């Protein structure tokens, strides 16, 4: 899915760091997944604007699951 940031591993959503409409830059933390016994910031792969937030706190996600859509 183009413009979609997806989960790199299974985990639990701890918090979302951005809001719809936010400008983001490559490497910027978009949300935090608990996995591999740690808290992991999931980065933006590119500069952009946050278009949609596709998960909520507490949600269990799988590898490749859409997390954030960029505009
Ligand atoms: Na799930």
């Amino acid at each position: 899915m183009e413009n979609v940031v997806s989960a790199p591993m299974p985990g639990k959503v701890l918090r979302v760091l951005v809001r719809v409409g936010d400008r983001v830059r490559v490497g910027q933390g978009l949300l935090v997944l608990e996995a591999m016994k740690m808290e992991n910031e999931i980065p933006s792969p590119r500069d952009g604007v946050v278009k949609r937030i596709l998960v909520k706190e507490g949600e269990a996600v799988d590898t490749g699951q859409p997390l954030i859509e960029l505009g």
